[PDB]
DNA sequence: CCGACCGCGCATCAGC
DNA sequence: GCTGATGCGC
DNA sequence: GTCGG
């Protein structure tokens, strides 16, 4: 908020290039400089000013100057009125519709909410889901909701095994006062780097929360990782709580820290971390920290005690989960 | 100026 | 039936 | 789009 007039406007040029353009690269670009920028103490009063950010060069820095002397920007305001881009804007929040099938589908003529109810036949089981929940998933839980969900799941786990750990990461570990989603860590011990002794131990907790009448609906099922919805149950009949996206990925418990450490985030915080790890000689995985010596092929995956244990490796001060929401 | 911008799991589909 | 390319969300 | 090289 302190400069929340730039970073808005390069966070929506940001998802211009991205679901219009198709320009990844374009896209980093603007959160990285959009976050660099949100973390800087003092306000913004130049253009000048913000190209001595890291991440931040001259042609953000001109146009932050043409924000500061109009409030507005002619690029974003013609884009606005743009309907091809508005529309393929509109058409990616639908979860599992990315920028090439909204792209597909205005060229099609299908542009609208009610469009894509119309051609539901043309649409896969992750776009419908998208659809049916599409104004319930861009609501956003409460820190309190997500507690009461926190001890549903990790008491439902350990129904089914109590040699089960979850551990809820994502945006709630970062201490968030609201949250997007739900992301669940899951560790079962006979589940490690070297082999799998016990099979369908994801498929087992995800059947087990859907008897309890948590998880609604399925986006994604595999052995390892599960993309689903969920939702709190109400009683004496009031207003049902609105559905909620969750994720679950199951992992070796051998490699539970540095997934601790990639699942908990933030993506732009995890993106810093691995870049400045090849910067002193190690590559940084969902799974695991190998050292890189000369031959640029990553080495055997090194001991690691802590999530700490990885911040030491590559000399970096300790950071809580607090302040890793970047 | 210039190339490098992370890497994973799952689903879908074309081609066989 | 299968494998590989690709899209998608992260 | 940015920046290290
Ligand atoms: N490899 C990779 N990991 C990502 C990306 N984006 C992203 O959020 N993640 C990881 O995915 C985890 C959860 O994703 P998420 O969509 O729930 O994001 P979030 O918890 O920070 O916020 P939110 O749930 O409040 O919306 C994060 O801890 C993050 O490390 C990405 O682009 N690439
Ligand atoms: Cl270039
Ligand atoms: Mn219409
Ligand atoms: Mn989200
Ligand atoms: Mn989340
Ligand atoms: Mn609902
Ligand atoms: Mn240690
Ligand atoms: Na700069
Ligand atoms: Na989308
Ligand atoms: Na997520």
């Amino acid at each position: 908020t302190l400069n929340g007039g730039i970073t808005d406007m390069l966070t929506e040029l940001a998802n211009f290039e991205k679901n219009v353009s198709q320009a990844i690269h374009k896209y980093n670009a603007y959160r990285k400089a959009a976050s660099v920028i949100a973390k800087y103490p003092h306000k913004i009063k130049s253009g000048a000013e913000a190209k001595k950010l890291p991440g931040v060069g001259t042609k953000i820095a001109e146009k932050i100057d043409e924000f500061l002397a109009t409030g507005k920007l002619r690029k974003l305001e013609k884009i606005r009125q743009d309907d091809t881009s508005s529309s393929i804007n509109f058409l990616t929040r639908v979860s599992g519709i990315g920028p090439s099938a909204a792209r597909k589908f205005v060229d099609e003529g299908i542009k609208t909410l009610e469009d894509l109810r119309k051609n539901e036949d043309k649409l896969n089981h992750h776009q419908r889901i998208g659809l049916k929940y599409f104004g319930d998933f861009e609501k956003r839980i409460p820190r309190e909701e997500m507690l009461q969900m926190q001890d549903i799941v990790l008491n439902e786990v350990k129904k089914v095994d109590s040699e089960y750990i979850a551990t809820v990461c994502g945006s709630f570990r970062r201490g968030a006062e609201s949250s997007g989603d739900m992301d669940v860590l899951l560790t079962h011990p006979s589940f490690t780097s070297e082999s799998t002794k016990q099979p369908k131990l994801l498929h087992q907790v995800v059947e087990q929360l859907q008897k309890v009448h948590f998880i609604t609906d399925t986006l994604s099922k595999g052995e390892t990782k599960f993309m689903g919805v969920c939702q709190l149950p109400s009683k004496n009949d009031e207003k049902e709580y609105p559905h909620r996206r969750i994720d679950i990925r199951l992992i070796p418990k051998d490699q539970y820290y540095c997934g601790v450490l990639g699942f908990t985030g933030s993506d732009i915080f995890n993106k810093n971390m691995r870049a400045h790890a090849l910067e002193k000689g190690f590559t940084i995985n969902e799974y695991t920290i190998r050292p890189l010596g000369v031959t640029g092929v990553a080495g055997e995956p090194l001991p690691v005690d802590s999530e700490k244990d990885i911040f030491d490796y590559i000399q970096w001060k300790y950071r809580e989960p607090k302040d890793r929401s970047e």
